[PDB]
């Protein structure tokens, strides 16, 4: 009686599960005793979650809540919901109760489901509720009843919901042309194993999934507890024997402040990628003078299209440079940048709002239609055709060679508290450095700064931290460094 | 310098020339002495025209009009245009000099080309004029000097815009995921040879160009003039070797009216395709008794998704059958039935609106983005999401088995004219019969009516005519049967 995807039609089960045909006992997952489960051993625990939560009668776009950090058993539900149509909505066990509330509130899911051992007590009698193990899928509260009116699932059905509260509505179309054009750029082998450190609920983990499990290579979800601490972080890569990792940029900032010279063991270490924000290249250059064989990818997009372009770094980085490219768009990707009254910038190295043609655009804001008008706009090269962009909101700026540089969010002299940061990282003793003009250092600075720098980017005030504040996606938290 | 459409991103290029690299000197055109092109010989045509064109400066989404009917030269022309991302507006040169300028007028294009023999003299100084032919294209008056902005094709830029003056916007995304999913359901081989009826400014000609390019299989463009008389018809479709015949219902109405002998004599016709109004039953019946090897497939579907559902009609069809199936939506595509206050109908016979869900949907109507939030309107199962639907105009009901049932245009005792004209087309003496009460019969009516029909179907007035007036689509011309 559940509608379920066809083959043929663009949905994340059968993308993420291929390789349990051409490869079924090749690993899908490397967990930490270190453990594999294979693609068909995968795909065996999709069918039985999927044949589970056809039960409880949910229609195609019922949305059901996951509440989960990367685990083989939160991706096999999530497929389990894909093959049914049932957009998920990932949230971080570490989400306080009331921000959970609010995304209930907001999302109105017919069900929460969290991990057998998960620790969320606070969930309202009209959602269900059920908790998954390698036991099954157990329901605790059935969803409430319905009627299904939908017959068949299309591509452009919701995959899943991202919240920030902002619901970011991707569909299986979307997010699976974004996993088709990066497998068109050979950034990983079936041979690959992906370690992997974002939250469940930030697209850089379903990005992380996708890339590995639509390759036929293996995820290596690294738990935030093995994060925290450098040596405990260098040795789960080393155990694992993961061969690219994955994370924001903030990943390595304790293991090149206490650990480099293990850092430097990671011999099968053959790639690293980053995205969300600036990699300070001090620090960069620092990591990448440590695994010199090891190619870094500069990832640059937003979760309303997943990602735009991946931008392998020069080796070695230029002493000298500013700011590292972020490229060319993706294969099936265009980027205009467009001028402070809608017209095209052509002019090398002058900034415009970048305007992304993508086929992994998100459908729309959830439940804000006046959100989704301002952002995904009538294409301003071409307004009469209804094609529409996605209004980035950040700024670029194109090189002599057509690549582009990031220029920071429109609505974030022109000061770029990079060049603060990098002068600050090249004084004796400063491990770490964030500008927002206030200065916060991780351990006379005010004079070596004015030795280089013009007047107005000198720091008014240096302020000596133990560490740099992460936001739970582990950006650099400036709301938290301003309140201090 | 041009862009050029890359091979990984969808494009009616590739699509269509894929067969030129796997069956190089197959046929993909037959036309009538019986000439063969071959696949390689159209990409040969193709690329030389895309290179001419390319010296145009034409930026990507400019638009360029084909005037041409359905010729070798004219599909190597909208696929030059396909790589080059000029959408294409394809127009019929039977198209009035005052039609063509209400078209130039409202979509500005950058160039109108014409065959060398083409006969339209009418054409604005701002259009540059080109004529196309074996020996290549020809530039009359170049399009006027522009900067290129866009850097990169992608699949929402727009294949082509249909004009009827209402501008139908397809991106290559839409119409190539129509061809996929119509390549799953085996319609077509690459042995057969596909007869193709409809002007090329109707989609009809633009979907079966694509079946059969896409298909590896060969395109029997059938001219104007060899379509209007019987034996010219037949003789043309023998002489091809034509195995399927595409057509709106009206192509058989003279052959069944005067040659039906000959007619049974087309023993290579395996297949007949018609879409876009109902056939009517009693000739529909006839023509299925004369080739009784055929398959005859009911196409049910709209510009704005090109096409829905694919129907092989029932062999032989009931004689007390009222109504054909248009079945279930192709793979990928999902219809709900709404009612008149936009709430499912699940009951079976009960009629509602028809609202698609398709991965083909329309960009938009061209400069008319009121007209466009009044059919592609918010999911009203799913109205939080951003997801749209084709609010088709269409009225359908549903079988016992959940097939569809066409019911007329939402706008168009409820009266079934199909029913009136089956009981007249029953009188003998009458060949074929409209109603819109007045009936229009090409050859005591009124009591036969009577002996069966509710009061309210009874004709007031039965007017004899010589034929069935079409326009230039080829659908009843009721509007033309008003007048007289
Ligand atoms: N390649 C790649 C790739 C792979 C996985 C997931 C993603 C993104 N969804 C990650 C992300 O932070 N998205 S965001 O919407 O929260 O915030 C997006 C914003 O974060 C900033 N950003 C994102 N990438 C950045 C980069 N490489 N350098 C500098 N800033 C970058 C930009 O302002 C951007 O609009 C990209
Ligand atoms: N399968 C298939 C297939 C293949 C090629 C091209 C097409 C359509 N684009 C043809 C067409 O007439 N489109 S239309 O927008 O002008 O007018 C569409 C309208 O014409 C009517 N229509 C279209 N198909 C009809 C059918 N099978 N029976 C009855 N009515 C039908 C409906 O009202 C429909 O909304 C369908």
């Amino acid at each position: 009686r559940a509608a379920r995807a066809r083959e043929s039609v663009d949905n994340l089960y059968w993308f993420m599960l291929a390789a349990a045909n051409s490869a079924p006992d090749t690993p899908a997952f490397v967990t930490r005793g270190v453990r594999t489960l294979s693609y068909r051993e995968l795909r065996t625990r999709v069918d039985d979650f999927a044949a589970a939560l056809a039960e409880l009668g949910l229609d195609v776009d019922d949305r059901v809540v996951l509440e989960a950090n990367v685990t083989p058993d939160a991706v096999a539900m999530l497929l389990a919901c894909s093959l049914l149509g049932l957009p998920f909505i990932p949230v971080s066990p570490e989400t306080p109760s009331g921000r959970l509330r609010s995304i209930l509130d907001t999302a109105e899911p017919a069900l929460f489901a969290q991990a057998e051992d998960g620790g969320r007590a606070d969930v309202p009698a009209t959602v269900g509720t059920a908790r998954f193990g390698a036991g099954g899928l157990r329901v605790e509260r059935a969803p409430r009843a319905r009627v299904r009116h939908r017959r068949e699932i299309v591509g452009t059905d919701t995959a899943y919901i991202i919240f920030t509260p902002k619901g970011v509505v991707m569909s299986h179309r979307s997010v699976v042309s974004l996993y088709r054009a990066i497998l068109e750029q050979g950034l990983i082998t079936p041979e690959d194993r992906i370690a992997t450190t974002s939250p469940l609920q930030f697209d850089f983990a379903l990005f992380d999934i996708g890339l590995a499990l639509g390759t036929g290579a293996a995820l290596v979800p690294v738990p935030r507890e093995e994060l925290n601490w450098p040596r405990r972080f260098l040795a789960f890569l080393g155990d694992t024997g993961a061969t690219q990792v994955h994370g924001v940029p903030s990943i390595w900032r304790p293991v090149l402040r206490h650990e480099p010279e293990l850092l430097a063991g990671l011999d099968r270490v053959r790639g690293i990628l980053f995205t969300g924000e600036d990699f300070p290249l001090p620090e960069l250059r620092h990591l990448q003078g440590l695994l010199p064989h090891a190619r870094i990818v500069n990832g640059y997009g937003a979760t309303e299209s997943m990602a735009c372009s991946l931008t392998e770094v020069p080796r070695p980085i230029p002493s000298d440079l500013e700011r590292l490219s972020i490229g060319f768009p993706l294969p099936g990707f265009d980027v205009s940048l467009l001028d402070e009254h809608g017209r095209p910038v052509e002019e090398i190295g002058v900034a415009g709002q970048i305007h992304l043609r993508a086929p992994s655009m998100f459908s729309g804001y959830w439940d804000d239609p006046e959100a989704t008008a301002r952002v995904l706009v009538s294409d301003p090269l071409d307004p009469r055709s209804g094609r529409t962009v996605l209004r980035s909101g950040d700024l670029a700026y194109r090189g002599e060679d057509g690549e582009l540089y990031f220029a920071g969010r429109v609505d974030a002299n022109r000061v770029e508290p990079g060049e603060v940061e990098r002068r600050l990282l090249e004084f004796p003793g400063i491990s770490a450095a964030v500008a927002l003009n206030h200065a916060f250092v991780v351990v006379k600075a005010r004079a070596f700064c004015a030795d280089t720098l013009p007047g107005y980017m000198i720091p008014a005030n240096i302020v000596a931290v133990d560490d740099i504040p992460l936001t739970v996606n582990g950006k650099v938290d400036r709301a938290d460094l301003a309140t201090r």
